[PDB]
């Protein structure tokens, strides 16, 4: 039968002790949720082989399971009789029933046992109980691991570690073993390679894990290392198609390369003239040469001769000489000596290879063979691949003797004395260099491996001529020249190629990939996901394509909303109501059209008095690292392999200081613009408003306000170490309360001159006027607005008492500081290519002269690791001087006195600003107007009264429908129109709107 | 091709242009009141002469002169479109952005035709002609250069991203100050 | 070459995080500059300005 | 090199040596006696004049 | 005028620093590349470059 495994058999998969950390491991595993075969037998044994590891969960009353055997065909033996563990490798007699008692009656496991190789016995130990077990085996161990539980049953259970006891051999087949005289229950699962997510607690047990190569959102919640994912699109993996088949392309020719008449010739040239023979134009087969023994050396560069039958060559050069025997290590790139650099010279980036055989038999006689001669002397030394023919004698000193042999006039061509006498340090060795130069034409020698059809319009790996490629093929429409071979693109890649067989242009594209992006709500909210493949049409893996790729698990809704998430090209989704995840056109706005005409206004009759809060951020952590602690720790000899990479490391600790500095600049210019600490009378008679939610109170020993308070609590050894701020916070709060105290006692006078004292309301009827609205408005409305400030400021204690997203501003830059932190360390786990990312490992394990070497290899990517933090730092650090600037620019502007920019100091006209201190931030409470109740009136730029024309000094000429009054412009306070508020300019007869009316005079 | 990918924006240019016309919308009918609140009808010419209340200057001058400034008005808007219909460098302060964001690509993209001291730019011909030992040389020399272009790249991102920034709160405060409202601010 | 990669650390990781940052640092931007009005306004039929 | 401490951490009877989120080796169980010592380094910084 | 002051002194740091580089092995057998064309050949010459 079958069935589920509700997330279960998950191990320690190491003897590490971990508290309260999320980590992710890699290793065999039991996928969650999967199709775990249920036992029932009765009562040769099942066989149920072993492909990578066993889960095995007994609800055991009885244990008529006996025994374990694994084999490759089928040697390991070990059972557990419930009271001993007994292991056995031989090669057993497997037998016709294979079983054993249930006690024990029968020997039917195996009749003998010959060539035994190993045998153990442990000590002897003796539906409520569920007992989990794990079996698997890595290159050598045979790891058990168990766990034993009173109660499958849903939950989760951590595994503990038990007895390995390794063998190593080749399991193919697995068998549990019955036995013969009722039924039981046990069930089967199979491990298989797997990440997971493993959540160790604060006892370092594991309580929770996820099964990450699942579902999506298992996907996610490993990729942000988490628990739990909130609402947003997390870009979580890369999908990409893969090549369905290999199509290997060559051309058709057969003549085989002449390979034989430059190995078997009777004649090897002298080395001073090296004979070239040239290759091209045919099939190479370099399987027969390496295999064959008569070569004692055959050494390659540039390639590996194992793979010399699977390239195409554009040329091939094979060169062949003779020279003395311990001189063959001279026939070799970057090699010096005698003939290294006067006879036969290769290029430092030579590729191909060296190939020498002793020849003691046909190249040495006796009496001396004179024949093979070598240039001794030469004037400089040779270039790469160039032979020089010549007898002229070396002038070795100034005399020009012109062809005369005497002192320093030598003969430069010496010749070996070569019989089979001579020993192995001089017998002459027969050599040959074969010389390829690699793809940057077509090629001509190939490989003996066949081609084989094509296919097109199908995502393969291609080869053509050694050209070695992946993607899809397709008829193209390019006018290849009939020379032209394969087409390249302005970003030099291999756009086009001919085929060698046919003679047509195949286009070649890379076979689509693209990003694939989780959609969720909160995982706090439900568990449903969409996922977008970016930029893809989803023929290639509801269903919805859209311009950003092609989303699934999302229904299409026509109704557009405002956006919830984003996905792209005016698409956000959202999860909505059953409830599911729709995608949808994102709405701008509520559709709207004023009824604009040209003798309409429109006016308010009333206001609201509006509270917003801005939070921008100032500084923030000052931290600072050290190079020689971070990049060496306390090595000496680190150090000093240090020294001589310059001064880096005093410029990395100059950038982090000057960023250090300039956070506490950031907050002397926001906070300290006040240069004396002013505070608020003991008496509250502020004509009605409440600040004592803002004002610092006494009860508490810090001396922050109600709302500071509600802020402090919404937002929360390696070389490495914070400084603590210059100013402490409750330095920050006093300067705050000290404004607060200013603002509201003085006005704006205190940002001035000295704090000139105001009753408030008067501060106030002046910010009204500084909006266009006269003061009396306040004054006879001054109770409700009172009511009104109060009432916002409740809210904002609510709106700051409940959601914790309004502080995000300041939580990602803290975030983001600690993540770069934490990215910094764990480049210290690194190896970068060393054999270890621990410096007293490498100087335990080596010795100085390859320990340097190591250590170089891990010093050059700690420093690059060091600056990649400094210059993310730098950077992150100008955005924040940018907004301690910003906030500056408003504690002067609309604190220290009252803005006319718009929307600077909040969304309406701006009254006021109040500061509160935050961490590593500030938050200002905008106290604006924002008009209310307001009414249609028929309107006129003038009025005419006596054929003199009538404008309104300050306001407009409304009417109710009958009498034409003159208002002020933000607020409906209608007046009798009069010569005082009007002025006189002209006749009527030439403003555009003008109506006739009566102007009263007293 | 080679794992660069380029996303679309979330706001599509119809939506922008929306943006816009609801802006110009708003500052035609209603004036700056659209910005602090419910958008309050005005005619044009009595939020015409607030804002030339605004500079100093009486509201009859508006009154009496308001064929001739209209008239100016729409000179000058013609004019704006010859100067736009002609030439094309005006538009450079765009044009140099995006240029500067292909060029950094290309660049990024042509680095993968240097060997930095390898045998070859080519993965797969390593792979093919070498064995694993000295072929995992070969291909850590290239992923040390290849690594170092893209932290490049990423980084003139970054800063060339500050600037845009900069210059997107410029032309948010621009919006606020000058489209949503009246500056006195000078030559702003 | 990807196990090659893999023990360099975390540096991909980061830069792809870094352009991700960038990326929406680009949406943000459009955000503040052209959406400030909250809702769409349109202009009378009659053009009597 | 560090600063041996008694510890209390309850390392299971498997467990040898833990490990800090910063995969730094924080605690010990000694071979000879089994019991969990933690590590920490001795104190360094700066020195400012 | 310190704010002047320090931009132009930044400047010269960093200018000086980069002068100061040239001095430095970088892990070669000398910091001269002359000295190195003409101890070594080129094969080992160029690693060393
Ligand atoms: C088969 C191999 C096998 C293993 C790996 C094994 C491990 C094992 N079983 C234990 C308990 C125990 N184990 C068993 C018996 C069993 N538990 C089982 O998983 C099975 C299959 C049986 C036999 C039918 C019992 C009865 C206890 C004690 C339970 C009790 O406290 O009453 C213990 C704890 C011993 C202690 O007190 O320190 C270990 C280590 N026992 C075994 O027999
Ligand atoms: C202006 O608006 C305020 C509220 O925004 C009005 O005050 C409210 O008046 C109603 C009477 O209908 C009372 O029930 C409320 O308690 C009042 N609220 C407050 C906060 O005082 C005020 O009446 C409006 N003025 C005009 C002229 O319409
Ligand atoms: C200012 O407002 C606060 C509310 O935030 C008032 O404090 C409340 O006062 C009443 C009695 O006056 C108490 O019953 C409440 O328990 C208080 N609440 C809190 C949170 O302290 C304060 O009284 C107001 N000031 C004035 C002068 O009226
Ligand atoms: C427009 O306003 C005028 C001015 O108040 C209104 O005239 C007054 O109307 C009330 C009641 O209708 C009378 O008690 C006053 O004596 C009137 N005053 C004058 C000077 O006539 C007029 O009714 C309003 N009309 C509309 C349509 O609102
Ligand atoms: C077992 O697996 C098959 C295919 O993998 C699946 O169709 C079936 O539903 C699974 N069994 C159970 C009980 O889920
Ligand atoms: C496990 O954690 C709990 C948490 O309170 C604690 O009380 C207990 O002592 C810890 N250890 C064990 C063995 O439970
Ligand atoms: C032989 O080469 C010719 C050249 O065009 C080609 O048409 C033909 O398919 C080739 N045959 C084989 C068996 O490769
Ligand atoms: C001739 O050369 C071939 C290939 O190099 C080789 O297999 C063969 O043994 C040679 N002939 C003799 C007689 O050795
Ligand atoms: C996706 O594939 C279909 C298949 O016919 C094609 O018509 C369409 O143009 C492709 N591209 C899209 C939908 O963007
Ligand atoms: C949405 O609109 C499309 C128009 O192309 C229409 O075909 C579809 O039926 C509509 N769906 C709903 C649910 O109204
Ligand atoms: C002004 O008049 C228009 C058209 O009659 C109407 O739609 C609008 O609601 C009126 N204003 C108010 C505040 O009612
Ligand atoms: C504009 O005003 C004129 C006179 O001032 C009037 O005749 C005309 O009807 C008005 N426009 C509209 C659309 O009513
Ligand atoms: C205004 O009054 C004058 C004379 O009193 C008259 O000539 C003119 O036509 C009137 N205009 C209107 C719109 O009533
Ligand atoms: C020998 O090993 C035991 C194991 O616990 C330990 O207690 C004892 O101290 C050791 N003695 C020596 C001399 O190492």
């Amino acid at each position: 039968a079958y069935t589920n495994s509700f997330t279960r058999g998950v191990y320690y998969p190491d003897k590490v002790f971990r508290s309260s950390v999320l980590h992710s491991t890699q290793d065999l595993f039991l996928p969650f949720f999967s199709n775990v075969t249920w036992f029932h037998a009765i009562h040769d044994n099942p066989v149920l082989p072993f492909n990578d590891g066993v889960y095995f969960a007994s609800t055991e009353k009885s244990n008529i399971i006996r025994g374990w055997i694994f084999g490759t065909t089928l040697s390991l033996l070990i059972v557990n009789n419930a009271t001993n563990v007994v292991i056995k490798v031989c090669e057993f007699q497997f037998c016709n029933d294979p079983f054993l008692g249930v006690m024990e009656s029968e020997f039917r496991v195996y009749s003998s046992a010959n060539n035994c190789t190993f045998e153990y016995v442990s000590q002897p130990f003796l539906f409520k109980n569920l007992r989990e077990f794990v079996f698997k085996n890595i290159d050598g161990y045979f790891k058990i691991y168990s766990k034993h539980t009173p109660i499958l049953p849903q939950g989760f259970s951590a595994l503990e570690p038990l007895v390995d006891l390794p063998i190593g051999i080749n399991i193919t087949r697995f068998q549990t073993l019955l036995a013969l005289h009722g039924a039981a229950a046990y069930y089967v699962g199979y491990l298989q390679p797997r990440t997971f997510l493993l959540k160790y607690n604060e006892n370092g047990t594991i309580t929770d894990a996820v099964d990450c190569a699942l579902d999506p959102l298992s996907e996610t919640k490993c990729t942000l290392k988490s628990f739990t994912v909130e609402k947003g699109i997390y870009q979580t993996s890369n999908f990409r198609v893969q090549p369905t088949e290999s199509i290997v392309r060559f051309p058709n020719i057969t003549n085989l390369c002449p390979f034989g008449e430059v190995f078997n010739a009777t004649r090897f040239a002298s080395v001073y003239a090296w004979n070239r023979k040239r290759i091209s134009n045919c099939v190479a087969d370099y399987s027969v040469l390496y295999n064959s023994a008569s070569f004692s050396t055959f050494k390659c560069y540039g390639v590996s001769p194992t793979k010399l039958n699977d390239l195409c060559f554009t040329n091939v050069y094979a060169d062949s000489f003779v020279i003395r025997g311990d001189e063959v290590r001279q026939i070799a790139p970057g090699q010096t000596g005698k003939i290294a650099d006067y006879n036969y010279k290769l290029p430092c980036d030579f590729t191909g290879c060296v190939i020498a055989w002793n020849s003691n038999n046909l190249d040495s006689k006796v009496g001396g063979n004179y024949n093979y001669l070598y240039r001794l002397f030469r004037k400089s030394n040779l270039k790469p691949f160039e032979r020089d023919i010549s007898t002229e004698i070396y002038q070795a000193g100034s005399t020009p003797c012109n062809g005369v042999e005497g002192f320093n006039c030598y003969f430069p061509l010496q010749s070996y004395g070569f019989q089979p006498t001579n020993g192995v340090g001089y017998q002459p060795y027969r050599v040959v260099v074969l010389s390829f130069e690699l793809l940057h034409a077509p090629a001509t020698v190939c490989g003996p491996k066949k081609s084989t059809n094509l296919v097109k319009n199908k995502c393969v790996n291609f080869n053509f001529n050694g050209l070695t490629g992946t993607g899809v093929l397709t008829e193209s429409n390019k006018k290849f020249l009939p020379f032209q071979q394969f087409g390249r693109d302005i970003a030099d890649t291999t756009d086009a190629v001919r085929d060698p067989q046919t003679l047509e242009i195949l286009d070649i594209t890379p076979c689509s990939f693209g990003g694939v992006s989780v959609i969720t709500p909160g995982t706090n909210t439900s568990n449903q996901v969409a996922v977008l493949y970016q930029d893809v049409n989803c023929t290639e893996v509801n269903v919805f394509q859209t311009r950003a790729g092609c989303l699934i698990g999302a229904e299409h809704v026509n109704n557009s909303y405002e956006c919830d998430i984003p996905i792209g090209a005016g698409i956000c989704a959202s999860y909505q109501t059953s409830q599911s995840i729709i995608a949808y056109t994102m709405s701008l706005g509520a559709e709207n059209s004023v009824a604009y005409s040209n003798n309409s206004i429109a006016i308010p009759t009333n206001f609201t008095i509006s509270v917003t809060t801005e939070i921008l951020p100032v500084s923030m952590t000052k931290t600072s690292v050290d190079c020689t602690m971070y990049i060496c720790g306390d090595s000496t000899e680190c150090s000093n392999l240090l020294l001589q990479y310059g001064s880096f490391c005093t410029q990395l600790n100059r950038a982090l200081t000057g960023i250090a500095v300039e956070q506490d600049k950031n907050t002397q210019e926001v906070f300290a613009q006040v240069k004396q600490i002013y505070k608020t009378p003991p008496i509250k008679d502020f004509g009605g408003f409440n600040f004592s939610q803002i004002l610092p109170d006494p009860s508490k020993p810090s001396k922050r306000s109600f709302i500071e308070d509600l802020l402090f609590n919404k937002v929360t050894f390696n070389g490495l170490t914070v400084l603590p701020p210059l100013l402490t916070d409750e330095m920050i709060a006093q300067y705050t309360s000290a404004l607060l105290a200013g603002t509201i006692t003085s006005g704006w006078t205190f940002g001035a001159g000295a704090a000139l004292q105001i009753p408030f309301a008067m501060q106030m009827a002046y910010r009204f006027n500084g909006i266009g609205v006269t003061q009396n408005v306040l004054y006879e409305n001054q109770k409700l607005i009172a009511n009104q400030f109060n009432s916002a400021i409740g809210k904002i204690q609510d709106s700051l008492s409940s959601t914790a997203s309004a502080l995000g501003k300041l939580q990602d830059v803290v975030n983001q500081n600690a993540q770069a932190l934490n990215t910094l360390v764990k480049q210290l786990s690194s190896n970068f290519g060393a054999i270890s990312s621990v410096l007293n490992d490498i100087l335990s394990r080596l010795d100085k002269c390859e320990a340097e070497v190591q250590i170089d290899r891990l010093i050059t990517g700690r420093l690059q690791s060091l600056q990649t933090y400094v210059t993310q730092q730098l950077i992150r650090a100008a955005e924040i001087r940018a907004s301690a600037n910003l906030a500056a620019t408003k504690m002067s502007e609309c604190v220290l006195g009252q803005s006319k920019r718009v929307d600077f100091c909040g969304k309406g006209y701006h009254l006021m600003s109040f500061p509160q201190s935050a961490p590593h931030g500030v938050v200002f409470l905008h106290v604006t107007y924002v008009p209310a109740q307001e009414k249609n009136f028929t309107t006129a730029p003038a009025i005419c009264h006596d054929g003199k024309a009538h404008f309104p000094r300050e306001g407009v000429f409304v009417s109710n429908g009958t009498h034409w009054f003159v208002t002020q412009r933000n607020f409906y306070e209608p007046q009798i129109i009069t010569t005082d508020n009007t002025f006189v300019s002209g006749n009527c007869d030439v403003v555009i709107g003008i109506v006739n009316n009566t102007v009263y005079d007293p």
